[PDB]
């Protein structure tokens, strides 16, 4: 599924991401835009052989099992394919674990480089929430 901007904002709000660990909704929408272009089916392979999955590009090295990343962890206890669903629940629940592990949203490279320190409220402007 390719989400619209306000559609995704509303979905993330319903799932409890607004101000989660102090990160306003606009941060999450900005991260999803630059990680996946709002596409739940996005995948990208990394140099170390791991793969990133879904709307928030969650990495198989640590967070999910895809059966082809040797010696990796599965800290969200899910198959990586669950992260590609049109239902974003699994992605949101795993993201809550990631953002709580000490490094906040710096775990997402696109957030650090393209969202952090910008007017992220612009990403939810005009939306009926
Ligand atoms: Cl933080
Ligand atoms: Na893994």
């Amino acid at each position: 599924k390719v989400f619209g901007r306000c559609e995704l904002a509303a979905a993330m709000k319903r799932h409890g991401l607004d101000n989660y660990r102090g990160y306003s909704l606009g941060n999450w929408v900005c991260a999803a835009k630059f990680e996946s272009n709002f596409n739940t089916q996005a995948t990208n392979r990394n140099t170390d052989g791991s793969t990133d999955y879904g709307i928030l590009q969650i990495n198989s090295r640590w967070w999910c099992n895809d059966g082809r990343t040797p010696g990796s962890r599965n800290l969200c206890n899910i198959p990586c394919s669950a992260l590609l669903s049109s239902d974003i629940t699994a992605s949101v629940n795993c993201a809550k674990k990631i953002v709580s592990d000490g490094n906040g949203m710096n775990a997402w490279v696109a957030w650090r480089n393209r969202c952090k320190g910008t007017d992220v409220q612009a990403w939810i402007r005009g939306c009926r929430l």
